[PDB]
């Protein structure tokens, strides 16, 4: 029927990596920062652990959640790294030293300019357009589970929804009908590209998640953020039809803001726009530090 899955599921060892802090807390357990120093590898590769009380139920979602993140493999997508078999049970992810990217936009507003902004467009698009090639429904896109590796690297992350609830990002088929294909992802694209462009504000502030449904059913959508020109907002508006299949496709998304990324300026108006500056690997103390190495650059045992 289907193509075999032939993805390696690496078991890591707790005596080889270390926590150094914690970076969130939150439904899930506990992320820490932490550092991996493989077997006799002379390499320290950067991690995010993340970490579970204990019960059998909670077990089988980290572990469903592991099977879907080991079985990826895109530039634009978080990968899994491994796994500990502690009584706990531990996910192994790569550091996204930045975090997530709708807490990016609200502290770094004053520095992001219209090059950054539909760059990161293009990223997304990308990893999406590479889950919809794996056949994979992400159901949970968003500006929140998008981490940040570096200012002019993003990632798509969260696989606790991933198949082959989040009310304010969902498609109407899905709030209505449960319904979920790669054109509601679409539509949640649609959302958290808003979440960009308004520099980090939440959709239908103050709207309850039981009125969303009606509002949209209505024919009301999500304002034109003042940055964005009318070719930008049409963009948006179209992953938010009632028709799926009217809604762009994420290959069509990678053409029309990379199209758009050529000539930012065009799109996007930012007061200070280009006299903007972030951190890039070309900086001063950008990164003991001996031997460390990045997880892209890490390859197989
Ligand atoms: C503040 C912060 N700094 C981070 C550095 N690196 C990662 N690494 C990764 C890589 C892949 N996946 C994830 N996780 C974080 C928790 C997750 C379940 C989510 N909802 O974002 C996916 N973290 C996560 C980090 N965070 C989280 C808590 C947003």
């Amino acid at each position: 029927g289907e193509a075999p899955n032939q993805a390696l599921l690496r078991i890591l060892k707790e005596t080889e990596f270390k926590k150094i802090k914690v970076l969130g807390s939150g439904a899930f357990g506990t992320v820490y920062k932490g550092l991996w120093i493989p077997e006799g590898e002379k390499v320290k590769i950067p991690v995010a652990i993340k970490e579970l009380a204990t019960s059998p139920k909670a077990n089988k979602e980290i572990l469903d959640e592991a099977y879907v993140m080991a079985s990826v493999d895109n530039p634009h997508v978080c990968r899994l790294l491994g796994i500990c078999l502690t009584s706990t049970v531990q996910l192994i992810m790569q550091l996204m030293p930045f975090g997530c990217l709708l807490d990016y936009v609200r502290e770094h507003k004053d520095n992001i300019g219209s090059q950054y902004l539909l760059n990161w467009c293009v990223q997304i698009a990308k990893g999406m357009n590479y889950l919809e090639d794996r056949r994979l429904v992400h159901r949970d896109l968003a500006a929140r589970n998008v981490l940040v590796k570096t200012p002019q690297h993003v990632k798509i992350t969260d696989f606790g929804r991933a198949k082959l609830v989040p009310i304010k990002w969902m498609a109407l088929e899905s709030i209505l009908h449960r319904i979920y294909t790669h054109q509601s992802d679409v539509w949640s694209y649609g959302v958290t590209v808003w979440e960009l462009m308004t520099f980090g504000s939440k959709p239908y502030d103050g709207i309850p998640a039981s009125e969303i449904s009606s509002i949209l059913e209505k024919g009301e959508r999500l304002p034109q953020p003042p940055i964005c020109t009318i070719d930008v907002y049409m963009i948006m508006v179209k992953c938010w039809m009632i028709d799926a299949d009217s809604r762009p496709k994420f290959r069509e998304l990678i053409i029309e803001f990379s199209k758009m990324a050529r000539d930012p300026q065009r799109y996007l108006v930012i007061q200070g726009d280009e006299r903007m500056h972030l951190p890039s690997p070309t900086d001063s103390n950008f990164y003991d530090m001996d031997d460390v190495v990045d997880a892209d650059e890490y390859l197989i045992p």
